[PDB]
């Protein structure tokens, strides 16, 4: 009973390439993807396989880096702020579902720390 993944392509939306969107894919997404803690965040949470039947009762705005990767590749974002919001939704989803002190929360916290470090280098 997993939900469908978030929408990642819409051929009717307008499309543009910007230095910030390219940076978010080539640098931010790439660096986070290759991080040693990235694996639980590289795809939608599979609540069925993981036996988490309350995940999508608690998390009603799912987000993950596999979805963000597709959105960047498909020029789904017009503004860099949309992509940054998706990353933030992704981390907060982990913090909402879990509790302070859980090992999974430590992984999310490390990735978010790296994410913010790369966002500070965002080009004008
Ligand atoms: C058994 C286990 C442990 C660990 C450390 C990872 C794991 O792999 C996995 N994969 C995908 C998602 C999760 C997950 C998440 C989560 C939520 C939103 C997002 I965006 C990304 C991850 N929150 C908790 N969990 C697991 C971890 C243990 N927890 C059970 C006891 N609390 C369920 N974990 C499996």
């Amino acid at each position: 009973m997993n939900p469908p993944p978030p929408e990642t392509s819409n051929p009717n939306k307008p499309k543009r390439q910007t230095n910030q969107l390219q940076y978010l894919l080539r640098v931010v997404l790439k660096t986070l993807w290759k991080h040693q803690f990235a694996w639980p965040f590289q795809q939608p949470v599979d609540a069925v396989k993981l036996n988490l039947p309350d995940y999508y009762k608690i998390i009603k705005t799912p987000m993950d880096m596999g979805t963000i990767k597709k959105r960047l590749e498909n020029n789904y974002y017009w503004n860099a702020q949309e992509c940054i919001q998706d990353f933030n939704t992704m981390f907060t989803n982990c913090y909402i579902y879990n509790k302070p002190g859980d090992d999974i929360v430590l992984m999310a916290e490390a990735l978010e720390k790296l994410f913010l470090q790369k966002i500070n280098e965002l080009p004008t």
